[PDB]
């Protein structure tokens, strides 16, 4: 229907703001992640089955979902991961569609999780995956996360090994440079997308 690149990052790789920029040259994003906590909303019916599922530990006094403790468990769990994938991709995908319908765009982007369900994402013309180098991610997760070097690098050893989702990719951000070189990569990368989907029906 609508010629779509889905947008990947690993960790502290800078790929928000490779959304903004896009954003920012009239690209329609969809964020996957916003519909997600949208969908997982105060008394939602996925906000149910989730505090059913793991219990009254990721219930914040607030009555809002505990979404570090839930990030941890899913990040640590893989059959967790799958399970809450399986749980929100349904009405996920309802509210992609209904923003795809209606976009103004001459291809939308779709931000969406390092590890992405193919079989749920197969709509994709292409996926663009950002990375950032060792060094800058242990920079960006000390500073969010206020910690220890060797936590942060504790962190890093533990991420997804990325080698097929590089494989896949049909084009990686190394974002290794400052914001600069990343919005002059991003408008490189808008100006691709923009000659591929002028010619592909």
């Amino acid at each position: 229907m609508v010629y779509s690149v889905g947008l990947t990052g690993n960790i502290a790789s800078g790929k928000s703001t490779v959304a903004e920029f896009f954003s920012e040259l009239g690209i329609n994003v969809i964020y996957a992640d916003k519909i997600a906590k949208e969908l997982t909303s105060k008394n939602t019916p996925c906000y149910q089955d989730i505090i059913s599922h793991f219990g009254s530990s990721v219930v914040l006094n607030n009555g809002e979902l505990d979404r570090k403790r839930i990030r941890d468990i899913i990040f640590s769990n893989s059959n967790e991961r799958l399970w809450l994938e399986s749980l929100l991709h349904p009405v996920i995908r309802k509210k992609i569609e209904e923003q795809l319908i209606v976009c103004t765009s001459p291809y939308c982007l779709i931000e969406i999780p390092l590890l992405f369900n193919k079989h749920h994402y197969p709509y994709l013309q292409k996926v663009l995956l950002v990375i950032a180098p060792l060094e800058s991610q242990l920079d960006r997760i000390v500073k969010r996360d206020h910690c220890t070097k060797k936590q942060a690098l504790a962190i890093l050893a533990t991420q997804p090994n990325l080698e097929q989702r590089l494989e896949a990719a049909d084009d990686v951000l190394i974002n290794e440079s400052g914001l600069s070189e990343l919005k002059a990569k991003v408008n490189k990368l808008h100006q691709k997308y923009l000659r591929e989907a002028k010619i592909k029906q």
